[PDB]
């Protein structure tokens, strides 16, 4: 059949893409400029990342419509448009990683988070992992290439120029720079590692989480220890075991001021406790209760609600990242089979042109991710588009 009809296909629906990549991608970018209750570190980093998809859609989806047709170029143009959206594809991995990485410092250590990670070290962040997407992406111009070896009898029946050849991806850029160097190297050893990252982000949240209504079970616990004790002895045992965990668990002003009343009535009580006065020293155990009822169960419940945020905004996250592999990995998959396996027949041209909307497709995504997973980009959304469109 006429070449130029499954083309058409094939053009129709990179144009499509092409055009929900921007409209979405700046409209994330739109939010955060306009929204400073988005301006943080981990959305520098997302911004970013619709900066990258933007660009598949201003450049690199043009660049894969232009390399589809084979026209005769010189060598190394091809295969500049044959190799940016490697450029656009590795940015997006250090983005990913990055915002793995920000949110495991987050929820490790809160203390220090904000005078560790700071806008102006985001910013210098993303300029190198630019210019090393540049670098990466680009490797095959600085000679791992296949232009000292074109297909001659390709480039004399399409007509092409001296110096020419016919412009197809699989021509230019080597399958052992696409599998050994892009894929394994570059793209599944990143995602491993952002694997590890949010296995370890998860497995804190549970510790940390765990620990909370431990800590609140030891308090009460030892409350009844102290009611039930015979001697002033078990009492000083139990209340020398709440003095410390209340000391470790205030590691704001009603929190300061709550634990203040607890530690000191712990004190009061202990000090009755080792003048042998038992009664009075279980009789002062019990104010503790109105300390914890009206303070510490809000701290609690204010830590809990937060490491639960933290929960939902690393799944996000995660979502995101899972969603640019499903996306990628069919195509790179492809390649393996066509480098490890000569004695295989190549994928049909069908597949690889569903193979690479589908990896285009991922710069559609985020956006809707972002909508439905996170209030204040769906609000801000909300009111972008009511108050123009
Ligand atoms: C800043 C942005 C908007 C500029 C975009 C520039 C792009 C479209 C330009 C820059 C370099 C250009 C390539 C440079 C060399 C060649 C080889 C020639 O035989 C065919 C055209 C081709 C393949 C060009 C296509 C267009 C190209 C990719
Ligand atoms: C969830 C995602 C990551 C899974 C992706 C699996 C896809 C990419 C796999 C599953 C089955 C695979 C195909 C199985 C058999 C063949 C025949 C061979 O002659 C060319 C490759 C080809 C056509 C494979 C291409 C890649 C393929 C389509
Ligand atoms: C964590 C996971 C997703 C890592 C990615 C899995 C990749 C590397 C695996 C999955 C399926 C594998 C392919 C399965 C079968 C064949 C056919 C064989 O004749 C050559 C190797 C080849 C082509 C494999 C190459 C590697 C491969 C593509
Ligand atoms: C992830 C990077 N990457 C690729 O690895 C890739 N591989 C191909 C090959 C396509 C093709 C193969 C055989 C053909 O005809 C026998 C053919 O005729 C038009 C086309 N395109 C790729 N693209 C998009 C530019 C990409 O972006
Ligand atoms: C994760 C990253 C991948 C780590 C392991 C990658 C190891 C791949 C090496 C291989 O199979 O090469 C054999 C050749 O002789 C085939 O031609
Ligand atoms: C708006 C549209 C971009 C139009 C894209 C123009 C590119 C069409 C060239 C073409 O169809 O050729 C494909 C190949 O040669 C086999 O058909
Ligand atoms: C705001 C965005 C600014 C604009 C962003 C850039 C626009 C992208 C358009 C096209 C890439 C395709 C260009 C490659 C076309 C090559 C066709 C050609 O040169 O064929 C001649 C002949 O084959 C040689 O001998
Ligand atoms: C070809 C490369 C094109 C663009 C890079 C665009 C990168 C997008 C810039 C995002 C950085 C950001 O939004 O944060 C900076 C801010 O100054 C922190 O305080
Ligand atoms: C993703 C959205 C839907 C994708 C549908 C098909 C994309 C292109 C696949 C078929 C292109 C033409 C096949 C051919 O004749 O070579
Ligand atoms: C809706 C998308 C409009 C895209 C139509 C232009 C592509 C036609 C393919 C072609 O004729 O080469
Ligand atoms: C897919 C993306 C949906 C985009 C909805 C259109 C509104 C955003 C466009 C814009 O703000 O410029
Ligand atoms: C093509 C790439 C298009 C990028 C789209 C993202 C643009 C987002 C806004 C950045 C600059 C905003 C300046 C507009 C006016 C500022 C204001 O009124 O507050
Ligand atoms: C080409 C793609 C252009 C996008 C550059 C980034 C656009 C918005 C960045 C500034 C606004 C913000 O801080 O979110
Ligand atoms: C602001 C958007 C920037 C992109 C504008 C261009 C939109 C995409 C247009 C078509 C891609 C180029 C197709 C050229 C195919 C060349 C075939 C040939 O010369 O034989
Ligand atoms: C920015 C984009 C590229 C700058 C100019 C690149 C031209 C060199 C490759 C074309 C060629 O020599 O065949
Ligand atoms: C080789 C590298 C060639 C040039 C590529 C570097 C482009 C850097 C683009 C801008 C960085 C934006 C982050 C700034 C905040
Ligand atoms: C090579 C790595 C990229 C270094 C150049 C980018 C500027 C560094 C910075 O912005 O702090
Ligand atoms: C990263 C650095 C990119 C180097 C790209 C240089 C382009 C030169 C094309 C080679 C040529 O003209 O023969
Ligand atoms: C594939 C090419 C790989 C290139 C490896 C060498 C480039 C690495 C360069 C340095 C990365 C960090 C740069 C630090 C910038 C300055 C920091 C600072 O001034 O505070
Ligand atoms: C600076 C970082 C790398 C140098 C890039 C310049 C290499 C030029 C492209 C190679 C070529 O012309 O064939
Ligand atoms: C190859 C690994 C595939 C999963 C990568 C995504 C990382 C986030 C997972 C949760
Ligand atoms: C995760 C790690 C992924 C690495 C997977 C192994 C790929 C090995 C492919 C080797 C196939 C060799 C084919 C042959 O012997 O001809
Ligand atoms: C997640 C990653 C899933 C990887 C998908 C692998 C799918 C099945 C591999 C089947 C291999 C096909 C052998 C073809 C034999 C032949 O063509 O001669
Ligand atoms: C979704 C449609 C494609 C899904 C994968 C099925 C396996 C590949 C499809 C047929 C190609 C096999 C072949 O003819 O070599
Ligand atoms: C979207 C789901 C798959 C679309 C498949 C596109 C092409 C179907 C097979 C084409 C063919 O057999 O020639
Ligand atoms: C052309 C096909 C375009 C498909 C990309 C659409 C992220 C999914 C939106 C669902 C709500
Ligand atoms: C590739 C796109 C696959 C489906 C993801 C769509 C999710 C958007 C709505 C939530
Ligand atoms: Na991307």
């Amino acid at each position: 059949a006429p070449p130029i009809m499954g083309s058409s296909v094939y053009i129709t629906v990179e144009l499509a893409i092409a055009v929900l990549a921007i409209l979405g991608n700046v409209l994330v970018c739109w939010a955060v400029w306009l929204n400073s209750n988005l301006q943080n570190v981990t959305n520098y980093f997302v911004v970013s990342l619709a900066a990258a998809d933007i660009l598949v859609g201003v450049l690199a989806i043009p660049f894969a419509i232009t390399i589809s047709t084979g026209f005769c170029a010189a060598c190394h143009g091809c295969l500049f448009i044959a190799c940016f959206v490697l450029v656009l594809a590795q940015s997006s991995i250090f983005s990913l990683l990055a915002i793995a990485i920000d949110r495991y410092i987050a929820i490790a250590i809160p203390l220090r988070y904000n005078g560790l990670v700071t806008g102006t070290r985001a910013a210098g962040i993303i300029a190198i992992c630019w210019v090393l997407s540049f670098a990466i992406g680009l490797t095959p111009m600085l000679g791992w290439n296949n232009c000292g070896q074109p297909k001659e009898g390709k480039a004399h029946s399409q007509g092409c120029g001296e110096g020419q050849v016919a412009c197809l991806f699989e021509d230019v850029v080597p399958m052992n720079y696409m599998v050994y160097f892009n894929f394994f190297a570059c793209v599944l050893v990143p995602l491993l590692l952002m694997l590890g990252v949010y296995l370890r982000i998860f497995a804190a949240a549970r510790r940390q989480l765990a620990d909370l209504e431990d800590n609140w079970e030891t308090l009460n616990d030892n409350l009844k220890v102290i009611e039930k004790a015979d001697n002033a002895a078990q009492v000083k045992d139990a209340l020398t075991k709440m003095r410390a965990a209340a000391l470790d668990a205030q590691k704001m002003k009603d929190f300061r001021h709550g634990f203040d009343i607890l530690v000191g009535q712990i004190d009061d009580a202990l000090k009755l406790a080792n003048e042998g006065k038992v009664k009075e020293a279980q009789a002062a155990a019990e104010q503790l209760k109105t300390t914890r009822n009206a303070y510490i169960q809000k701290y609690l419940e204010r830590a809990r609600s937060t490491l639960q945020k933290e929960v939902h905004a690393a799944k996000s996250a995660a979502i995101i990242a899972g969603l640019f592999a499903l996306c990628w990995l069919p195509l790179h998959i492809i390649n393996c089979f066509t480098f490890f396996c000569p004695d295989c027949s190549h994928a049909p041209l069908w597949l690889m042109y569903l193979a690479i909307v589908l990896s285009h497709t991922n710069s559609v995504v985020n956006p809707f991710i972002y909508a439905y997973r996170i209030r204040e980009f769906r609000q801000t959304f909300r009111k972008i588009i009511r108050s123009h469109v």
